[PDB]
């Protein structure tokens, strides 16, 4: 409701068939430097991977990297689900390319994927 908002999607993950693929649609506050949004990871396995989050988090400007962490889980944070999230996000300053490393949790156990690429749109 405040001026200072945009929305931007990223397609993380190597895009190589049977490899892991995070989207993210993401609100970005530019005042208060925060984010919130959601996290998709799926993969075209047998079994097929459907895993959902509510995620928020920030994003810190080092001169150039846009930095944006991220968590998440069922709800969102004033839910006291447990994260099943987390997120680094380490993208070029204009916000449209970069790397990018995940974790989610997924029967009983964690999940890591490190150093993919990053695009919007």
């Amino acid at each position: 409701l405040r001026v200072g908002l945009f929305p931007v999607r990223y397609l993380v993950g190597t895009g190589l068939p049977g490899a892991p693929q995070l989207v993210l649609d993401l609100m970005v506050d530019t005042v208060d430097h925060s984010v919130v949004g959601r996290a998709a990871v799926s993969q075209a396995v047998s079994p097929p991977l459907n895993f959902h989050a509510d995620v928020w988090g920030s994003y810190v400007f080092r001169l150039a990297i846009v930095q944006i962490s991220l968590q998440g889980n069922q709800g969102g944070p004033q839910s006291n689900s447990m994260i099943t999230f987390y997120g680094e996000l380490l993208l070029k300053g204009d916000g449209k390319t970069g790397v990018a490393s995940y974790r989610y949790y997924s029967n009983g156990s964690w999940h890591e994927v490190e150093n993919v690429p990053v695009k919007a749109d």
